[PDB]
């Protein structure tokens, strides 16, 4: 598989697996579904602020998977912080996707100058934990019952990355 | 005493707001804002439903004031806000955060909420003491992931289940 920077026709091949994670999965606090034009917005506006959008690719140019981040939280104080996210096609899971992907993005935040990485991931998806704890995750939140889907509430797990823990400034 | 904000508010929450902004770091932004951005706010507010409560004595001033809004962008989490709560410098050591906490809590509850998240900076002791006496509890510490003053500033999100009898959204 290969890893590279998403273009306008890759938005297609995304818009299936959002849509999948959205109806089957809790990767994604939404149970609607969204349109083409929707991911087309989404897609400017995250080249808009200098934001990667990268894609796991087949030679036949078919979207495998992708990851991004953006901003964390809505204040000025928290711009050396990312939230990030990794999707891959449910066919494709267990073939170490994810790490390729997330490795990638963890490469592009760092040599933008960001400082901390966060994902947030629902607490029973030791999948998705345990994928990020072996890339230096740590465990900084335990959040029960913050959010809700398929009728239950669901717990958030929130983990981060320091990507220079030697810079003792901003 | 403890009532809703009006506009005749704004100017003194402003002031409040503004001094937090340049002197603490309840706040998370370094620039100030004037009422325009305020005028604006308030309308947000009352338009999703959510309070903006006032503590004010005799003379009208506003001695303090609580709110609460989204916490996350997502359907997935209507039931948890955000809340925070500010009182005037010279107004401390007088119980005020308590009663706002108070009042707001009762209001999220009424309102068929179940979890109100507290963003306190990690050093601000003042305030995490005030929120654990009132039934918070330590949910998150994340190192770093804030700045301000030129400095890395570390985040303790402190939540309250407002109804922890209801097993099913």
């Amino acid at each position: 598989a290969s890893i590279r920077d998403a273009g306008v026709a890759d938005l297609p091949g995304i818009l299936a697996i959002y849509n999948d994670a959205v109806g089957n999965t809790t990767a994604i606090w939404n149970e609607t579904p969204v349109d083409l034009a929707n991911r087309q917005a989404w897609f400017d506006a995250r080249a808009r602020q200098g934001y990667p959008i990268l894609v796991a690719s087949d030679a036949a140019g078919e979207v495998l998977g992708y990851a991004s981040y953006g901003d964390w939280r809505p204040f000025e104080g928290f711009r050396g912080t990312v939230e990030h996210s990794v999707y891959v096609r449910d066919d494709q899971r267990g073939k170490g996707l994810g790490v390729q992907l997330l490795q990638a993005l963890i490469e592009r935040a760092r040599a933008q100058g960001l400082h901390v990485m966060v994902a947030a991931i629902e607490s029973g998806n030791a999948a998705s934990i345990g994928l990020h704890r072996r890339l230096g995750f740590e465990i900084s939140g335990q959040m029960p019952q913050v959010g809700q889907k398929f009728g239950r509430w669901l717990d958030l797990t929130f983990m981060q990355l320091n990507l220079d823990p030697t810079r003792s400034a901003p």
